DNA sequence: TCAGACTTCTCCAC
DNA sequence: TCTGACTCCTGTGG
DNA sequence: AGGAGTCAGA
DNA sequence: AGAAGTCTGA
């Protein structure tokens, strides 16, 4: 639990606000408990060109990855626990996508007790629902009603 | 002048860095002295859905407008003595674009004296070509060479 | 002449 | 089983 | 920007 | 994002 400066979360939360990305995804996996998993990233994306400059944010944010798939580079940020302590930091100070940083955080804290009975794993699967809706959502496939389709069985 | 807070500055600099564009144009113009007409300008774009935000930077910075353009909406800041002390207070919290601004900030302070030789002119004109080369530059037309050659033909 | 307001275009960086 | 690193595609909003 | 998907180790 | 432009009043 890392504690980061105010100054580098206010910089930072309009720069996410602009070319950054808080995404929540359901995807398929037959050897889970449900057939379907939960995934939580936090992404910017600039062009391979500027790699360094997410280089930098590995090293003052601590932990995340980055990579390239042709000429755009990506950070990225999927582990749970230092996801949560980050987007905590982060959140008062986005102003666009900050609703969907509570409701990544709200998502995160009931991980938990969403394991344990189909209908509140829908419950949390609709707060997913919820981001992708606030998101300029264009490509997904897989949503709650798509979960609830393959858990009628 | 109007001074703007430092968590304000702080929060837009990343956003300039981020969906915000810092331009430098020569703008041709027959009824102009060098036939050219000089354009700084700020801009931070979003899509028109978030127009409410490009409006409160009216507010925020106190000049500016926003205007639309399809899906998309801008907010524009090219009037010369706001500008000049907008960047001046943004320019050292700016990462990417650090470099425009101090460029924008150069061409603005040496403006009045470049109306005067054809050469203090066009050494302004290359100041311009340095910001464009910066940047992301895709459709640029006129540069400090296109000025070059319209003058030397008088 | 000049500078401020306003509209249009386009390619890649998201 | 299940998390997380990793790669690839698509369509705008820069 | 915002998803889609794969895969190996724990 | 980063340009290209028009037009009006002073
Ligand atoms: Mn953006
Ligand atoms: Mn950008
Ligand atoms: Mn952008």
């Amino acid at each position: 639990n890392t504690k980061y400066n105010k100054e580098f979360l206010l910089y930072l939360a309009g720069f996410v606000d602009s070319d950054g990305s808080i995404i929540a995804q359901i995807k398929p996996n037959q050897s889970v408990k449900f057939k379907h998993r939960l995934q939580l990233t936090f992404d910017v994306t600039q062009k391979t060109q500027r790699r360094w400059f997410l280089d930098k944010l590995v090293d003052e944010i601590g932990v995340g990855y980055v990579a390239d798939s042709g000429s755009v580079s990506k950070y990225r940020l999927s582990e749970i626990k230092p996801l949560h302590n980050f987007l905590t930091q982060l959140q008062p100070f986005l102003k666009l996508k900050q609703k969907q940083a509570n409701l990544v955080l709200k998502i995160i804290e009931q991980l938990p007790s969403a394991k344990e009975s189909p209908d509140k794993f829908l419950e949390v699967c609709t707060w997913v629902d919820q981001i992708a809706a606030l998101n300029d959502s264009k490509t997904r496939k897989t949503t709650s009603e798509t979960v609830r389709a393959v858990l009628d069985s």
